[PDB]
């Protein structure tokens, strides 16, 4: 069955940086899109970034010009690089996966996600 495989999270101090990876296997990878979302404590998940192997990647409001999201299409693999993290960055990250046909809201696939904590 489709596997998605988060790594990388961790506790990081304010102002620090991060990075998560990805791996995907059991779909077809390139034709799909790949995201990036998060869940703080409580709260409903939040969009992140997505990223298609023509290039286009986009981010939600709170983080773009802060994490930047790659794709390696070689080797099935994506990531999300965090920059100037803050508390409220804290929360379980998910990667996930979207069919092209698929409306645009309409996530196939999930990982079990990684924590990730923001603290002094």
């Amino acid at each position: 069955e489709v596997q998605l495989v988060e790594s990388g999270g961790g506790l990081v101090q304010p102002g620090g940086s991060l990075r998560l990876s990805c791996a995907a296997s059991g779909f077809t990878f390139s034709t799909y899109a790949m995201a990036w979302f998060r869940q703080a404590p409580g709260k409903e998940r939040e969009f992140v970034a997505e990223s298609w192997s023509s290039g286009t990647t986009y981010y939600g409001a709170s983080v773009v010009g802060r994490f930047t999201m790659s794709r390696d299409d070689s080797k099935n693999t994506v990531y999300l690089q965090m920059n100037s993290l803050r508390a409220e960055d804290t929360a379980v990250y998910y990667c996930a996966a979207k069919r092209p046909d698929a409306g645009w809201q309409t996530y196939d696939y999930w990982g079990q996600g990684t924590l990730v904590t923001v603290s002094s």
